[PDB]
C-alpha cells in the first residue's frame, strides 16, 4: 500500500500550489488597451516561476527560481511580499532588481532569482525593463515581425527604455525547453505562433510559465 | 525522482532543510542569556518558526511564531516573517515591542495567503536586566521558571486592520519558555485544565532546554544562572 504517507503528502502539496494561485493575478486583465496575461505549469504540485503585474498609479515582471519544488516556492513568496511592500512604502525597474536582490543577498535561503523587471508608463508610451537572468529574451510583434536587448549578467545572488507601438505584443518567459539552436528557435515559433499562440507552443518536470502583453 | 512518492518525500526534506539553515543554533548564550529552542515538524515542514536575534549587546529580541495550521501553506508564512523581521533589523536607524507586530500584521493583511500568524514577542535589555513582552493570540502563555515556581505572564495575530496591541514592561529576577498550540506531546481532554497543566509541568520538568530536548510542536526555552 504506503498510499496513505503519499496522498498526505499531495493534499499537502495541494495547499501550497492553491496558495501560490491566489498569490498570482487574474487573466487577461487589460488597461488602457493593454492585455497583461499569463500561463504558469507547474512542476505538478509547487512552482518556484512567479508572475506579477499591478497598476501603481505600470509594473510587472516574470520571476523564475532556481530549481523547483518547496524549497523555490518559499522564494517567490519573498519576491511577492517585497513588491507590495514597496508600493505601500518614478523609478526605473534597476533600483528594484537591487533592492530584490538586497532580500535574497541576506541568503535566508540561499536562493537566486532569475527575473524580468518591467514598467510601462502609460504617460509617453514608454515602456523601461530591466533584466537580470540568462533566460530567454522578450519577444515583440508576433507574425509582422524578436529578441529584446538587454544585458541579464544581474541575478538575485549577489535600465532599458523602448516605446510601444498599440497593438504591439512582448512576452517573457520561463526557462522551458518546449543550446544556441534553441535559443534561436523560440524567437522563431513565438513569431509563428497570444496566450492561444503560446499554448500551441506549450502543446515536463521544470516549472514552464510565460507573461505575455499585448 | 522515483516512486513518485519518495520525490516528493524528496521534495519535502529540500523545504525542511531550508528551514533548518534558517533558525538560529541552540544553545546560544549572551551575557549569561542561554537563548535555546526546541522544533518538531508534523510533515516535513512546519508554520511554526523561532527567531531571535541580538541588537547591538545594548538590546536582544526574540518571539515564538504559530502559523494557522501546517504543512506547506503554513511553512511559506513564517518566511515572510523572517523575512520582515530582518527587514526591520537594517532599516531600523535605533521604540515599543508591539510596533513589530503591526509590521507583521501589514505584511500579511495585504493579500498574502489570508493566513493569521499568532505569535509572543519580546524583547530584553541585557543592562537593566528587564524584558518588555507583547502577545496576540489565545496560545499557551508564556512560563517562567524561578525557583521551582512557575506562573503566566499578563498581556492580550493582524488578520483585522487594527492594531489593538498592547505590550507589557516587567523586571527580571537573577528563564522564560514559549509553546506552541500543541499540547500533551511528550494530561489531556479538558481546556482550562490542559492550560493549568503545562505550567506546573514545566516546573517539575528540568528548567533547562536539556530536557525538552529529551499539529506542529515548536518551544523555546530561555535561562539564566
Amino acid at each position: 500500500e504506503l498510499q496513505a504517507s503519499l496522498n498526505l503528502l499531495q493534499e499537502d502539496q495541494n495547499a501550497g500550489r492553491q496558495v501560490q494561485m491566489n498569490m498570482l493575478p487574474v487573466t487577461p486583465w487589460s488597461i488602457e488597451g493593454l492585455e497583461f496575461s499569463h500561463r504558469i505549469i507547474p512542476s505538478l504540485y509547487l512552482s518556484g516561476d512567479f508572475v506579477d503585474y499591478f497598476r501603481v498609479d505600470v509594473a510587472f515582471y516574470l520571476a523564475d527560481v532556481s530549481g523547483h519544488g518547496a524549497s523555490s516556492a518559499f522564494v517567490t513568496v519573498l519576491l511577492k511580499f517585497m513588491t507590495t511592500r514597496l508600493l505601500y512604502e518614478e523609478f526605473k525597474p534597476s533600483e528594484v532588481l537591487a533592492h530584490i536582490n538586497r532580500g535574497l543577498i541576506n541568503t535566508k535561503l540561499g536562493k537566486h532569482v532569475t527575473m524580468l523587471g518591467g514598467v510601462i508608463d502609460l504617460e509617453k508610451n514608454s515602456l523601461t525593463y530591466s533584466i537580470g537572468g540568462h533566460l530567454p529574451l522578450p519577444v515583440l510583434f508576433v507574425e509582422g515581425q524578436g529578441y529584446l536587448e538587454g544585458r541579464g549578467l544581474p541575478v538575485g545572488l549577489f535600465d532599458r527604455v523602448m516605446e510601444l507601438p498599440p497593438s504591439f505584443s512582448l512576452s517573457l518567459f520561463s526557462d522551458g525547453i518546449l543550446k544556441e539552436k534553441e535559443a534561436s528557435l523560440p524567437e522563431q515559433v513565438a513569431a509563428a505562433g497570444l496566450d492561444g499562440l503560446r499554448q500551441v507552443f506549450g502543446l515536463m518536470p521544470d516549472d514552464i510559465a510565460l507573461l505575455v502583453l499585448s
